[PDB]
């Protein structure tokens, strides 16, 4: 479900690792639609973050792995189109959709997302994803800020 | 200033200082954001442009992107900008950030998270788009701008 939008950049080179960071972090958007908590924590680094930035962040691998498995619980990644992966010194931005879907509604959204990845000797020390949670919630009838 | 480093930023103070000809310009973009002058912020844009607040409509166009900026800056300012982190590659930067904003009808001032990318060509902004949560910024400063700016786009 990869579609470009209008505005992508043109050259193909835009959405394509060319360092060992972007690299890894493109792998992990590989493994984001195993919807596997488990698996994407061996990604991380102890000392680590995660945070969908309209919502409280997670501090450590621990509190990182049940955010990402209480997500996968009510949301499933269908797809990741990732459109543009950039990097320097020790941090990697990604502009891209995750297909989304609400399992208690079967309802499936397109989310833009700019996330951005920090790294130390390959492993994530930080990821944040920012979008707009509101047209989320709307799209695929449901209130996820309370869940 | 009003400039609070959240606590996940990267240490190296490299980290949020422009190293390349594209990161230059956009950090002296980012100065120029507290004009709140749309007129001098389209100086840095070419023609074939667009600008997006991603909670709401694109605007495509020289004119497009500076009526959305004035209209923006009609009900609010930005007081400061605080750039935590810059990169560039391949026509593209990204800034993580925040800006701090206050809503002229209600006074309240919020600190909204931004990530935001710029594309480029020859010194010159292509693209702007700017992700963040609309919602919170709304109920911070007790403004339904969805509801006015959305209409509007
Ligand atoms: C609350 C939306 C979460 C989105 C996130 O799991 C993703 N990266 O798609
Ligand atoms: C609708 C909020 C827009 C935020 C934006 O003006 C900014 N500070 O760049």
């Amino acid at each position: 479900k990869c579609e470009q939008p209008r505005w992508a950049s043109k050259d193909p080179a835009a959405g394509k690792a060319s360092t060992p960071d972007e690299k890894i972090v493109l792998e992990f958007m590989d493994a984001l639609t195993s919807n596997d908590a488990a698996k994407l924590i061996e990604y991380f680094a102890e000392d680590t973050m995660y945070q969908n930035m309209p919502l409280p962040p997670a501090y450590g691998r621990d509190a990182v792995e049940q955010t990402l498995a209480g997500l996968f619980k009510v949301m499933s990644i269908d797809a990741v189109c990732v459109f543009h992966i950039c990097s320097c010194k020790g941090l990697v931005f990604t502009e891209r959709v995750d297909v989304l879907r609400a399992l208690p509604t079967g309802k499936s959204y397109n989310l833009s997302i700019l996330g951005v990845f920090q790294l130390t000797d390959g492993k994530i020390t930080g990821w944040r994803d920012y979008f707009d949670l509101r047209e989320f919630e709307e799209a695929v009838d449901l209130p996820l800020r309370g869940k």
